């Protein structure tokens, strides 16, 4: 039979099949087919034409995306999209009214629009331009300018800077409706002092002289950006004077020196509930906020501020958690880590500060996904005991005991990873199963958790998939220290033990990282194993995540050193096996990946032949102030410098001697910056160690344009290839 | 016997002496021995030390260089040396007077000072510091402030600024004295309006923000900087007012557009000749300004200009050449191209219009190196019609057929490539000769042209070669369309031509270059005979130079055409040596040469299996106005833009698919831009073609770090030897 080739990878051949649906109500859904959009009835099945494909046939620019206002009077259709950073973007926006079929020719969104969103019922919109923030009470109508104060690169109104886009809030938006819309809160940032990152962006060739692109960017140690919190009425906006907000000030244990907001979650219609964090983040304050309607001011009372700390590591898996309100807003359900640093549900009353956990176990909550009148429902990796597991359980509000897990059992051995998507009021989900047998999508009620339909099996793709030489996926753990540490080989078809393969670790290995799943991945490990014969394994030793904080924060304030540890020793575990062969075992990553790579490449271990890093860090320093310090702390002599200095790949040069090394990185990488490979090669250099380089110019961390991504694949099949002697 | 390996190459293993000694006088030279200086007779040869080698370690700081007074009196010591770009540097300095036997400590020129020079006879010192020149009459007295204008990258008086370093002056120094050192003249740019170039510096692993360089740097078609010239009156400065410089302007057919100041030479005390060049660099002019006591001005006769204009390319080899003034000044010689395209020397009246050929003949003269009342003393490549051949000729001033070969049958069999050194008033003269043999150091006197002593025959060198495999050089030429085409080939020691040998062609290709001559060299392509047993070939194609102006012209206004196919054709006729094997064929060069090696690679020739390029130009609007449009003209649809748009290496990407390619470059090259590169790999990943690459973190154009050259090297042979089926072998670490 055939093998799922390279080109199979880089064409996308074999294309897993999606449901994406959108729910409008508890009993209804959105789902585009065939680019005209349907309204299906969760119950029944049946559905209706919602808006033809034909409709916008005469509209003159391509539609990237849409969104339907709540009520379903008006349609958005998001045109001229231009990327920014991971998830930023800027672009151009039309309204259309559904009841008149009718474009809205005056008081349009503008051009070069930075985030646009729709009320959560009704439809208002908020938007923000040229850094300010603009709300319309209607789509006709002329906008009420919230903010004068917006000023590229330096002050950011109801938007994200760079590092609290990636790394808080994970989105451009920083702006959060009051659920009926009657308030609009959004954050301030103010990154005057924070210091630039220069690189140059090269262009088209008929630039003639290279463009400096300066970012804000704060990296560790770094001054960092500033933040205001304001809620501003949008019913009593006036034509005639400027809006005003209400500003909500942080607590003064945050006050006292550098923090960050780290939460935003509206609690009721005049309850606003704001997570701090400090910028040593093992501190954290939550404050929930009520509008007093004789001041029109909005006060957080201590009686319902919560303190969150870590005394073993930082607050939460990457940010402390989000709190789940109940619709009266008088209590609430967060995930935290228990007495045994294991994350479990916690049930709080908003002004009582012991809360009461209601899940338990060698085990832990991944997410809360749903709160109804009777029931919490939630994602956990319980069943088996297998961290790399998903499913989904219920638990009754007024029984802790009552337990009910709603997926582990459907599909026992096609499904052991799912998420879910609810209704507006979640009588129904929607259960997506991404593994570890092929996708699959199915639609239930949840009155007595009984199925209704599957709505896509990847039945085209099996059909396809029976003519190709598949690879296959173990998932198993080894025992170090009494604790069992968890592996995953992708392994060639038809694999025979008594028989010896190449062997390739794909790493990450950063904090709360995971590379030991169920999931069903169709990638490049994937050609590895089918077509090259190469076992491709991954390894989650101490800092994975989803395991307790006696694991996750094994690594507090020492990157660099037992996550790689523990990849020497995974590889030290495979390598006697008596399929693997010795002689040829190589490591990759990218991103944090890219940085343990280095890191074992670098380490003398004799284990490895050769590794590729790609857009690796290479020195904390290097990296940014609100991720590196989660973990490092401060690179001052009083805090963290020691460790700082000596967890870097520059110090480890000499030992590449030993190895054949293969680094990688976009040289418009605003995320790693070229910087941190270009201080990797000057070390090697330096030394006299020879290595392979590939610099892919005007591309970013992702090197994810179709050129570069099909190149840098292809280059790197040819390295381990050549490292393996593979034809 | 060993081979002449790779670690022999880049740790130096075998070193060539040299003999650089410093002319004091008519009689005598300064000379540098167990680092002593030591002065010799060039009569006798007998010497006394001058400067004890002690006296460099009284400072507590190590010395880079130093500068003698003319009268020697003082030592000019430097110190704290840090490179700027080819030329430039800024350094400290100490004077330590001679005469009281003590350093000064008073009045001192300052640190990070740009340029400092003696006057050429006494003890007068100018400098440049902050931009801004400054006089010193006496080395431990107050400077004189000559200019006030000086501003960081944007006026600069004294001193170059990059394109006027790189491409004009070959040299940071815009400052000349006068004969005695009554004047000052000195140039002044102003790069206000010239766009910067600007990339990122990593430096040290402990600069958390890496530094963003911003240099002005005209690329093809965009704004130069201005010009000005100024003399100063050094012996009539005052301590109570500021000092007047007199403005010499250039003609008004220069000020009609873009110009370039060319050259700056004093005839006499009292006489400077000055040649500006248009911006379209096939006319230039040459003004005669003399200084008017009545006035205290210089007067710039318009009936003494001089234009010299090409109709078939541009002016010069890379400028217009210098001229040599007779003693009074009332005359000059300078080498011009004559009728027939070929460099010969020209004798002018400083009123008369038309100069007279003093030599002749389908060769060239390479430079006239000196003067007297009855010679005229030059080298060329005359000699057995070689082109890559230089000697040393003298010519009767009163008898133009009396010319005699000084140095032609010295050791014709060892000495094929000479330079000179003369005496004050030419009395004594040291001949160096650099190949085929190993370099020869003689000294002579000029009465009777009688050898004194040889001063260095590398005789320790030789004892050591004798006891390697040493590779042979074959120079020779082809013909082709009735012209012969020069080539050298460093061939493997015990040469078979029964064998099929792999061949790499070094090239550069680029307009006046010359790859096949007759020096002695040991460098890479000694290795990769040696060793690898690789024939290392170089060929001089058309726009190739000193063969005259049909050949070095021929690529006018087209960059990437001629000079390309050439290689290929080189290539092709090896190829067909039953000694080279054609299916390892392979093409490397840096700079120009590694433009022209990616324009070979996207050919899609077929001849050659894999190259490297090194700092490659990729297009030509990349690269700096003076060079690219002196050969390209402008990048305007009225003028050149098709042809600079039609010689891209980008869009030659998809031909890549065919061979193995190297891409090397380093970051900080403010000279060739990163981007060039950038933009090839750019190209070659849109076309999906694989290739290799290799960045160097803050190299500039010569990736010449101690540690960066050994890399590269390194990384190259690799390459080369993968590409040529060679072995490898391992190392204990
Ligand atoms: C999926 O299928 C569902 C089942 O058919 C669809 O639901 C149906 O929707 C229609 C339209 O909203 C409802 O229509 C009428 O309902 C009552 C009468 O109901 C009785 O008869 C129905 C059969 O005709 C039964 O289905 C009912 O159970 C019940 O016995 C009428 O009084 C209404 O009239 C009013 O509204 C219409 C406009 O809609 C006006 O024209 C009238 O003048 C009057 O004002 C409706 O005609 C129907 O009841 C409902 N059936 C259900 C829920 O069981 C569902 O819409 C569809 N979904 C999609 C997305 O396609
Ligand atoms: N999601 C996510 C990820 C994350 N971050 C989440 C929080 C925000 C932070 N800025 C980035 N990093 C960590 C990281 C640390 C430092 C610098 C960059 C990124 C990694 C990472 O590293 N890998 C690994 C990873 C990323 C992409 N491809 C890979 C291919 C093979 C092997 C590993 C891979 C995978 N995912 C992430
Ligand atoms: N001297 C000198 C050179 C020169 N220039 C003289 C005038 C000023 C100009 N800026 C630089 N270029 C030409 C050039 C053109 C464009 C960009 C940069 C340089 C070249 C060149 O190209 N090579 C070739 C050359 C340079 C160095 N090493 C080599 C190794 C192998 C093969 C060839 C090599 C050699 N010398 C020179
Ligand atoms: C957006 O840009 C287009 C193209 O220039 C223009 O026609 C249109 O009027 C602009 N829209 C707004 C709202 O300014
Ligand atoms: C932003 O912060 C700077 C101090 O870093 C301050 O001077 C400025 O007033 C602030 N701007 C706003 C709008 O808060
Ligand atoms: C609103 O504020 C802006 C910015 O301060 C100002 O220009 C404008 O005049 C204000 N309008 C009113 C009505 O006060
Ligand atoms: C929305 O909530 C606000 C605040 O309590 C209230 O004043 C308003 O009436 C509510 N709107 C609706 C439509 O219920
Ligand atoms: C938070 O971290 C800092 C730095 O490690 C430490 O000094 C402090 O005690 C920590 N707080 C807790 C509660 O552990
Ligand atoms: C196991 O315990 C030993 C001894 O304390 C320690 O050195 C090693 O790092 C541990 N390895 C793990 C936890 O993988
Ligand atoms: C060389 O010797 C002569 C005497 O013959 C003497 O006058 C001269 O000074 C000497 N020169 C040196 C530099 O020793
Ligand atoms: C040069 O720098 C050194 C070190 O800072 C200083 O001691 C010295 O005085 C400086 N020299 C001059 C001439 O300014
Ligand atoms: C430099 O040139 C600019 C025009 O480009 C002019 O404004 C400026 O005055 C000049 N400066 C000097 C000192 O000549
Ligand atoms: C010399 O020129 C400078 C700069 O214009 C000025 O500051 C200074 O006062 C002048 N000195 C005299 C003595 O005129
Ligand atoms: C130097 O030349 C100038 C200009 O002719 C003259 O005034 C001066 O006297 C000369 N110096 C000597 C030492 O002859
Ligand atoms: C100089 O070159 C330009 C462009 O080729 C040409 O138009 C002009 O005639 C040339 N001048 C001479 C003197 O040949």
């Amino acid at each position: 039979r055939k093998t799922y080739t390279l080109t199979d990878y880089l064409k996308n051949t074999y294309r897993l099949k999606l449901y994406s649906l959108r729910w409008i109500s508890d009993h209804e859904y959105l789902y585009k087919q065939e680019n005209n959009i349907l309204v299906f009835n969760a119950e029944y099945g049946n559905s209706s034409v919602f808006l033809e494909n034909s409709t916008f046939d005469e509209f003159g620019h391509s539609i990237n995306d849409y969104s339907i206002s709540p009520d379903g009077q008006f349609i958005l259709l998001e045109y001229n999209y231009v990327k920014q950073w991971r998830h930023s973007y800027t672009a151009s926006y039309d309204i259309y009214d559904l009841n008149k079929r009718q474009l809205i020719t005056e008081e349009r969104i503008p051009n070069n629009t930075q985030w646009v969103t729709w009320s959560p019922v009704g439809h208002k919109l908020a938007y923000v331009w040229n850094n300010d923030i603009y709300v319309k009470i209607e789509p006709n109508l002329p906008s009420y300018r919230i903010t004068w104060t917006g000023k590229e690169d330096i002050i950011y109104n109801g938007i994200t800077d760079w590092v609290y886009e990636e790394e808080v809030f994970s989105a451009y938006s920083a702006l959060w409706w009051s659920p009926n819309g009657t308030f609009l809160a959004y954050a301030q940032f103010n990154d005057t002092e924070v210091p630039l990152i220069e690189y140059s962006f090269y262009s088209d060739e008929s630039l003639q002289y290279p463009k400096t692109v300066r970012v804000p960017y704060p990296k560790a140690g770094a001054v960092n950006p500033t933040v205001k919190f304001f809620v501003v009425n949008t019913d009593s906006l006036s034509s005639v004077t400027n809006a005003t907000s209400i500003q909500i000030t942080a607590p003064a244990s945050m006050l006292i020196g550098d923090h960050y907001l780290c939460d935003v979650t509206w609690a009721t219609q005049e309850r606003i509930s704001l997570q701090w964090l400090r910028r040593i983040q093992n501190y954290s304050v939550m404050d929930i906020c009520d509008y007093d309607e004789s001041s029109g001011r909005w006060n957080c009372l201590v009686a319902r501020q919560h303190i969150e700390m870590s005394t073993t590591g930082w607050v939460g898996r990457f940010r402390p958690s989000e709190p789940h309100f109940t619709l009266d807003g008088n209590s609430f359900y967060k995930i935290i880590s228990n007495e045994e640093g294991y994350r479990h549900i916690c049930y709080f009353q908003i002004d009582k500060k012991d809360c009461t956990f209601i899940t338990k176990g060698t085990w832990e909550v991944i997410g809360i996904e749903a709160l109804t009148s009777d029931y919490l429902y939630y994602i956990s990796n319980e069943y088996k005991g297998m961290p790399g597991g998903r499913n989904l359980y219920k638990i009754q509000l007024i029984d802790y005991t009552k337990v009910t897990c709603l997926s582990c059992e459907l599909n026992p051995e096609r499904c052991q990873y799912y998420s879910v998507s609810f209704s507006k009021e979640a009588k129904y989900y929607q259960l997506r199963c991404s593994g570890p047998g092929l996708p699959l999508y199915t639609l239930h009620s949840s009155v007595n958790d009984k199925g209704l339909r599957v709505l896509e099996d990847n039945s085209a793709l099996d059909k396809m998939l029976q003519n190709v030489q598949m690879p296959s996926k173990k998932l198993d753990f080894i025992i170090l220290n009494e604790t069992k540490f968890w592996y995953q080989m992708i392994l060639p078809p038809h694999f025979d033990k008594s028989k010896k393969y190449p062997l390739l670790l794909d790493v990450y290995a950063g904090p709360c990282s995971q590379k030991a799943d169920t999931v069903f991945r169709l990638n490049w490990a994937t050609y590895l194993a089918s077509t090259e014969n190469i076992i491709v394994a991954s390894f989650d030793g101490r800092g994975s995540g989803y395991q307790g904080d006696k694991i996750m924060h094994a690594i507090n304030r020492r990157l660099g050193t037992f996550e790689v540890e523990d990849q020497i020793e995974a590889a030290r575990q495979f390598s006697k096996m008596g399929f693997v062969d010795n002689k040829r075992i190589a490591i990759w990553g990218w991103s944090y990946g890219g940085y343990v790579t280095s890191m074992v490449l670098g380490s003398g271990s004799g284990v490895f032949k050769c590794g590729i890093a790609v857009a690796p860090v290479s020195r904390w320093e290097y990296y940014d102030s609100v991720y590196t310090e989660r973990y490092m702390g401060l690179p001052t002599p009083e805090d963290n410098l020691d460790h700082y200095r000596n967890s870097t790949v520059m110090s480890r040069a000499e030992n590449f001697k030993q190895v054949e090394y293969l680094l990688i990185h976009g040289t418009a990488d605003d995320n790693v910056h070229f910087q941190q490979s270009a201080q990797i090669s000057k070390a090697l250099v330096d030394v006299g160690v020879d290595f392979q380089a590939m610099w892919y110019t005007d591309e970013d961390h992702g090197i994810a344009s179709s050129t570069a991504h099909q190149h840098i694949y292809t280059h790197m099949s040819h390295f381990i290839k050549q490292c393996f002697s593979l034809p």
